[PDB]
DNA sequence: TGAGGTAGTAGT
RNA sequence: ACUACCUCG
């Protein structure tokens, strides 16, 4: 399975000597910034200054003459004004190969991108995005179609240009106008003399000199979700289209050579044998087939509408999955209303005492509060909780089998198990608490085995905590309950992180995995920014491995419809003895663990999927000691 | 709340 | 993160 693909990155010319020893400014502002607001102002600084200029390290390198920049002037920021001044300290060199340089410059490669377009005739620019052409029409409104550019240094001082199809919608309407005919209001809105996107409070029912003003000058709402249906994507090969002639349009007017697309060899991974009780391709066919293992369970059923038991398809669709499966369950209804108080509570009590795992509620659609605190309310109690719209024919298949899915997980069912030999025992995947780094707690869940996963949450606080510490303590927390459901700690695990955040952060982790004698390996996923890969021959197959640059790489987990493009995910090794192909091979077979779907797996592994919807989940719900429940019992999918 | 994917949105 | 477009023996 060895195929070659194209990557949306275009190889231009190698950086002159000019372009790798930019001018050096140093930088004085009256009055004193402050530690946090210094970067930003550099930054506000280098864009006021003009040309091609971008911030390096507390002063501003430039490609562009230092004579031609604006030297002097003022600017605001969060209230203060400013006054700067710039003294060029002469050219300093960087080094590609040094990535902390190799930022620098592949900075300054934006900057000059982003001052290219800004200069030509006849074309819509916005940021890095050009539209050349209209794709769509209509009543006062239009899609332009074009695409979004990108422009760095390699790791070996050349050009690279990348380039990715997009489209652009555009109100062609103004904000009297648009208000006019009866469209409802625009969260954001931009002058039809500058560009500048604004955040609109509403009409103001004020006064008649306000026009004075635009008189003696001589002299549009941005649009989002306002739009009636008469398709967005791109399948690959018409972007794949697209993108060869864009970039063969726009390089051809940039004057750094002919852009030239980077090939690269591909690997089709092995497909996951993944199984129930039998083979099965989807977690859906656990239900006819049986499950991997399966404990007895107990149900309970709660009806939030006028209805009493439970429709006879959900009872047979169990009893005939218990069938094939190993053990029998038993079902139960809970003969009580959220408003019954006390009643309700108590009875939720005998529910989890008489042996009830998890909850299935039929209920007309639930106002988004309404359902946070119901399943908030029978969190505590313990019990962990399905909701499956009311309104409910037994042909809407799909719909409550998911719910069935759902609620068997619930329940600590191990729906399906992956069939085979794996580096790593245990792969945990963690998900932060305050978005650039654990410092503000986190989440993790993970995934074994006699093949069972489950999940972890932080000890209790709000307030800072050492990133490290609250990193480990996730670990650690996962390895304990790894020990009390399999009794026996892993001899590898596998460690997958969101990217975002640092990187040290799992330093202490890692101290810990090494005196507790423990293999590890340390992987980070990149959701975007992995380009596109379309192969050169042949279709697009799933399951695609392509190493890149020393130790990352871009895996393609996922192409299950011909209508888009799918979006690799990108992968950097960066701790741990175990050859990529069986990193990846890993990675791309935790995708189909995921118990909660069954008719489609998600594109990232099970692990780090995971640990995101438990995290959205945790925050959603208000959940600081949901600890009555057994780790086990995935209540959060 | 069925869930997944790819898309877009994220001086006057 | 939110919304739309699909789609799911
Ligand atoms: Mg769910």
């Amino acid at each position: 399975g060895k195929t070659e693909v194209f990557l949306n990155r275009f190889a231009l010319r190698p950086l002159n000597p000019e372009e790798l020893r930019p001018w050096r400014l140093e930088v004085v502002l009256d009055p004193p910034p402050g530690r946090e607001e210094v970067y930003p102002l550099l930054a506000q600084v280098a864009r006021r200054a003009g040309g091609v200029t971008v911030r390096m390290g507390d002063g501003l390198a430039s490609w562009s003459p230092p004579e031609v920049l604006v030297l002097e002037g003022t600017l605001a920021r969060m209230g203060q004004t400013y006054a700067y001044r710039l003294y060029p300290k002469g050219r300093r060199p960087l080094d590609p190969k040094d990535p902390g340089e190799r930022s620098v410059l592949s900075a300054l490669a934006r900057r000059l991108l982003q001052e290219r377009l800004r200069r030509l005739e006849g074309v819509w620019v916005e940021g890095l995005a050009v539209y050349r052409r209209e794709h769509a029409r209509g009543p006062g409104w239009r899609v332009l179609g074009g695409a979004v550019l990108d422009l760095w240094v390699s790791d070996s001082g050349a050009f690279l240009l990348e380039v990715d199809p997009a489209y652009r919608i555009l109100c062609e309407m103004s904000l009297e106008a648009w208000l006019a005919q009866g469209h409802p209001l625009p969260k954001r809105v931009r002058n039809a003399y500058d560009r500048r996107t604004w955040e609109l409070l509403r009409l103001g029912e004020e006064d008649p000199s306000l026009l004075d003003y635009h008189a003696s000058k001589g002299r549009v709402p941005v649009l989002t979700l306002e739009d009636l249906h008469e398709a967005l994507s791109l399948p690959w090969e018409e972007r794949r289209r697209r993108t060869r002639e864009i970039a063969s349009w726009i390089g051809r007017r940039l004057g750094l050579g002919t852009p030239e697309a980077v090939r690269a060899q591909a690997y089709r991974l092995s497909i996951p044998k993944l199984m129930g009780r039998r083979a099965v391709s989807k977690p859906a066919d656990a239900l006819r087939v049986g499950f991997y293992r399966a404990q007895e369970t107990a149900l309970a059923l709660l009806r939030l509408d006028g209805a009493q038991g439970w429709p006879e398809f959900l009872r047979r669709a169990l009893l005939r999955a218990f069938g094939a499966s190993g053990a029998s369950l038993r079902l139960h209804t809970l003969h009580a209303h959220p408003s019954q108080g006390l009643a309700f509570r108590e009875a939720l009590r005998k529910a989890k005492e008489e042996g009830v795992q998890a909850v299935l509620v039929l209920t007309p659609p639930m106002a988004w509060e309404d359902r946070n605190r119901l399943k908030a309310l029978l969190l505590r109690e313990g019990l962990p909780s399905q909701i499956l719209n009311v309104p409910l024919r037994e042909e809407e298949r799909h719909r409550w089998e998911n719910a069935l899915l759902g609620l068997l997980a619930k329940a600590g069912l191990q729906v399906v198990a992956l069939s085979g030999a794996y580096p790593a025992e245990l792969a945990v995947g963690f998900d932060a608490g305050g978005r650039e780094s654990f410092r503000f707690g986190g989440a993790a869940c993970a995934v074994g085995g006699g093949g069972h996963l489950l999940w972890t949450l932080p000890e209790a606080q709000a307030g800072e905590r050492i990133p490290q510490e609250v990193v480990w303590d996730l670990l650690e927390e996962t390895l304990w309950a790894f020990r009390r459901k399999a009794g026996r700690l892993p001899s590898r695990v596998l460690l997958l992180r969101d990217g975002r955040v640092p990187q040290d952060e799992f330093a202490l982790a890692l101290e810990a995995l090494a005196r507790e004698g423990i293999a590890y390996d340390l992987v980070s996923v990149r959701k975007s920014g992995g380009g596109r890969v379309y192969p050169v021959q042949g279709r697009l197959a799933d399951g695609l491995y392509v190493p890149l640059e020393d130790k990352t790489f871009l895996l393609l987990t996922v192409h299950r419809d011909f209508r888009g493009t799918p979006r690799p995910l990108k992968l950097v090794h960066e701790a741990g003895d175990t050859p990529l192909e069986a990193l990846a091979h890993q990675i791309f077979h935790l995708t189909r663990l995921y118990p909660a779907s069954g008719f489609a797996f998600p594109r990232l592994p099970a692990p780090l999927h995971l640990a995101d919807r438990l995290v959205k989940e945790v925050g959603r719900l208000g959940i600081r000691h949901l600890k009555e429940v057994d780790r086990e019992k995935l209540f959060f999918v």
